[PDB]
């Protein structure tokens, strides 16, 4: 009866190029009976992807099942979706219909920073308004009636063969004529970009280079490409002196900037791809700041779907469900800003407005992600203020709760006996701060702020702050972690923040170090603020050095071993504080003790490499090269003053719970 208007659907799916959405809800047993009589009367290869701690290499599949009766990953429920052939059906398991809202999420442990599994109602009533605002997805309820709905037709679809689309003969023909210079192409994800970039490569009479961030799928671009295709990690290629008539960059947003505005300059003609939005995209926002930094860029754009018809109610249900529409960065925000806070159960009540605000914020980032979203809706601790202009948002500013640990716990973290998740920076002043007690303190994290491109140098980003500061209270600090540039970090200056450090680690994507600032609300938050600038003061010489590249405070070359320093040194010493996060007091030490101390000063002061130190010292790795680093401070210290270290080690060694 049903499952024979199912299968004459599937037919007319088939040939009108489509995917479609079929919900089964109700108990585990039911919904997993359905899934059996669904697959044998619908032959396919009903993938079945589910939960727990990847097919999508270039594979295509014919139906899948998607089970979330107990945990709902977006990202892969988003990665399937566009994995599924044409006249493919999406089967979606849920749990009863009128339990979903509360029932627990076991998925949601990977992005809710809580012990446990929590409910995700907002997300949830998301889902039910999309699914029920049309009749595109099929509603298959326990207990319910069900009528398999009669859909309008459309057009007959063809598949590609492997010659060009329209949409990319036609650019492959501008990309061929155009004199040297750089050019992007950018599209929602399935729109054939990297193979039109293979195709480019297939088709020109000179040798091209290709590069990529992580070799995300490059499989698609070297089928194009044929036997003319030549990979080089970005790194391993400015470093080299290899040349060709074109650089082919897919996912370009991806890679470092400087890098990229470098390798670029070394080839006539440059070919940049990236994916708008979707999993693991970027947002349309960043990608228009990121073009303006290549002076007579040709932007170009990719709209049609190759692998299904231009339409598919199975995308938009997911374009809907996890909010990758981003037509509103065409739109100018008119007028005065007004600013205004929100909390998370606006969801409930008026979705519009967070909706807007996670179009923006999800926009401007350099990577999207429904894990984004989800934490947005139900994760606790979240915070938002928006700047609207008069019939669109402008600006978004996005708090996370952080702090307010125990004074056992802080010291635990300070001393790195213990690093639980959650608390991003509070956690991080402690583990490489000089107060213990970093952690015991309360702030608010800002996790993202975007403001409108054609709204910004206005001030309606030092107002998103201003109106943090304005509508809470009972806080110690306001606190960011970013990537460092000059640029970004005036930005935090000037809406009052402190820097309070500076890493050693370069971010893979954006190729800066992170830093942390500080805008200080209470006595107590002040004071660790002054005092963690006046560490990075002292400090900064010594970072400066190591990373390369200098900070931008001013440097206090005063090297004179401080109480500070003491405990550092001894929680270096002792514990298990971080080389690098010790860098500073331990050059210090270095330059005051008169003491071989080979394994810290090859490190610190020679340039040895952790290979070469541990040949010379006979260590067996890493591990224990660290581990004698370790026992060289301690000596350190003891040749220094033996009844201070003494009194600092047993101090310290307490902080160790269980
Ligand atoms: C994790 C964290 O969220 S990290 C950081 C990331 N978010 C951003 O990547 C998105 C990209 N950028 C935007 O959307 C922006 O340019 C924002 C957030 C960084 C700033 O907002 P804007 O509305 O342009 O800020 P605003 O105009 O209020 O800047 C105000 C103060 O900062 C200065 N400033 C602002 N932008 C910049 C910039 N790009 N370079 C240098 N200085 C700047 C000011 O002019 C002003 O000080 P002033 O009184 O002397 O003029
Ligand atoms: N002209 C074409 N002919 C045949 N198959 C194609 C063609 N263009 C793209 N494809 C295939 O369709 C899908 C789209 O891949 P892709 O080009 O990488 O789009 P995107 O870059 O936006 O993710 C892939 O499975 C690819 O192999």
């Amino acid at each position: 009866a049903e499952l024979t208007a199912l299968h004459t659907l599937t037919a007319q799916m088939k040939r009108e190029g489509i995917r479609r959405l079929l919900v089964l809800s109700g108990e585990e047993g039911w919904c997993f009976e359905h899934t059996l009589k669904l697959r044998d009367a619908l032959p396919g290869d009903w993938l079945w992807i589910s939960p727990r701690p990847q097919t999508l290499l270039g594979r295509e599949f014919r139906h899948a099942v998607f089970d979330a009766r107990h945990g709902f990953d977006a990202a892969a429920f988003a990665a399937l979706s566009g994995t599924l052939k044409a006249g493919s059906w999406l089967v979606l398991l849920l749990p009863v219909w009128e339990e979903w809202e509360n029932q627990p999420d076991a998925d949601s442990l990977r992005w809710s920073d809580c012990p446990d599994p929590i409910a995700t109602p907002h997300f949830v009533q998301h889902l039910k308004r999309v699914l029920t605002a049309d009749n595109e997805a099929i509603l298959w309820r326990q207990n319910q009636p069900f009528s398999l709905a009669h859909f309008t037709p459309r057009t007959d679809w063809y598949p590609a063969t492997g010659a060009p689309q329209p949409e990319q003969q036609q650019l492959l023909k501008q990309l061929m004529t155009m004199p040297p210079g750089v050019a992007a192409v950018t599209a929602a994800r399935g729109r054939g970009k990297s193979a039109l970039a293979g195709q480019l490569i297939s088709r020109i009479a000179g040798r091209a280079i290709v590069t990529a961030p992580a070799k995300a799928s490059t499989d698609v671009l070297a089928q194009f490409a044929g036997e003319k295709f030549r990979f080089i990690a970005p790194d391993a290629l400015l470093a080299s002196d290899e040349q060709a008539d074109w650089l082919v960059v897919d996912e370009a947003a991806a890679i470092p900037a400087p890098l990229l505005h470098q390798l670029v300059s070394r080839f006539p003609r440059t070919l940049l791809t990236t994916t708008v939005q979707g999993y693991e995209g970027t947002g349309r926002g960043f990608l228009l700041k990121f073009c303006a930094r290549f002076p007579h860029l040709h932007r170009f754009e990719l709209q049609q779907p190759i692998r299904w018809a231009q339409g598919c109610p199975l995308e938009k249900m997911v374009s809907e469900a996890l909010v990758f529409d981003d037509e509103n960065f065409t739109h100018t925000p008119q007028g005065n800003i007004v600013i205004s806070a929100f909390e998370q159960t606006l969801w409930q009540s008026d979705p519009e407005t967070p909706l807007k605000v996670y179009q923006l914020l999800s926009g401007a980032h350099y990577r999207t992600s429904p894990l984004d979203l989800r934490r947005m809706m139900d994760a606790p601790g979240q915070h938002f203020l928006q700047a609207a202009g008069e019939n669109e948002i402008a600006g978004a500013l996005w708090l996370v709760d952080e702090g307010g640990l125990s004074q056992q716990l802080s010291q635990a973290v300070w001393a790195g006996f213990r690093r639980p998740r959650g608390n991003l920076v509070a956690q991080s002043l402690a583990a490489h701060g000089n107060n213990p007690l970093a952690a015991t303190l309360r702030g608010r994290r800002v996790s993202r702020i975007a403001v409108h491109p054609a709204r910004q140098r206005e001030g309606t980003g030092r107002q998103l702050i201003a109106g943090a500061l304005q509508y809470t209270q009972d806080l110690d600090y306001l606190s960011v972690s970013f990537g460092y540039t000059g640029e970004l970090w005036r930005f935090w200056q000037r809406c009052g923040f402190v820097l309070v450090r500076m890493g050693n680690h370069r971010e893979a994507s954006s190729g800066c170090y992170t830093a942390m600032a500080l805008l200080p609300m209470s006595d107590a938050g002040k004071q660790l603020a002054e005092r963690e600038h006046y560490r990075l003061r002292r400090d900064a010489q010594a970072l400066a050095q190591w990373n390369g590249e200098t900070l931008p405070v001013d440097p206090l070359n005063d090297a004179v071993l401080s109480d500070d320093d003491w405990l550092e040194l001894a929680g270096f010493a002792f514990a298990h504080r971080p080389l690098l996060t010790s860098l500073g007091c331990l050059l210090r030490l270095l330059q005051t003790s008169e003491l071989a101390l080979p394994a810290l000063r090859g490190r610190l002061q020679k340039n040895a490499s952790d290979a070469q130190l541990c040949t010379t010292l006979k260590l067996s790795g890493r591990k224990m090269l660290l581990v004698r680093q370790r026992e060289e401070a301690a000596q350190a210290l003891f040749a220094l003053n033996d009844v201070r270290t003494e009194r600092l080690r047993d101090r310290i060694t307490q902080w160790q719970l269980f």
